[PDB]
């Protein structure tokens, strides 16, 4: 709807931004800059948290009667900020391997 | 409904402690413990393949009338399942990767 | 529908065998057989984005009334892309990892 449309297609853009983020620290390490890399994990995951924040409203205040469970809009957001969020974290870990191999 | 909305919080609690477990395997490995990460990895899949057998279950014998697809709540735990599993199973190749390392 | 979900199992299959091809893929890299890792991840990718490109049509071409959003039967052959499609793209980076490490 209006802004629930609205605002699942920034969440959607807020998502796809923090994985080319994340994707993007880990392209950081591989050049041997750790501190670039830890500097944009920082920053992906507050874009996440930001992102998680607003989806947390909409699945708690959404439902207009009753149940709290989610909706077919709710649903196709939380699948990008999930992927999302699962991504950063890995590529997170697949910065440290970075770390303690050398570079 | 009823049971089948908390069923799907039992499978996404499940889902996230078994995402929880994995974590902690990986956080063993990084201590150099191989053996608690093993245990942990198995007991990790054993909670998911539980898990995973409910949702077929939902999957098979949820679809009232004819169509086998799912509902707007099955989506939701499959999300949570895909997801945790996804996680599981790619954490498990990189605590391999620790153990490749030495540690 | 007819289609739609005819379609969906082949998303689901074609998603399946992409990550199943991906997975073989880092199996050859622990072989120490990067040629053939490399290779599979080529066909993996192109599976991925032929499958890609079926949903996209879906995505856009599908609301057979105005809005664009997505649809239950959508969402969960998403939900299998989006997975199988990091999925993938994680398993690239692992690969990656093993080629440094050596092997």
């Amino acid at each position: 709807a209006e802004e629930l449309e609205e605002v699942v297609m920034g969440l959607i853009i807020n998502s796809g931004q923090a994985r080319s983020l994340a994707y993007a620290a880990l392209k950081q390490a591989k050049q041997g800059d750790f501190a670039a890399a830890k500097a944009m994990m920082d920053q992906s995951r507050m874009a996440l948290n930001e992102a998680h924040l607003v989806q947390t409203k909409l699945i708690e205040g959404d439902a207009g009667e009753g149940k709290m469970k989610v909706s077919l809009v709710l649903v196709h957001a939380q699948l990008h900020l999930m992927t999302s969020m699962l991504a950063r974290e890995l590529i997170t870990e697949l910065i440290e391997l970075h770390e303690k191999l050398k570079a």
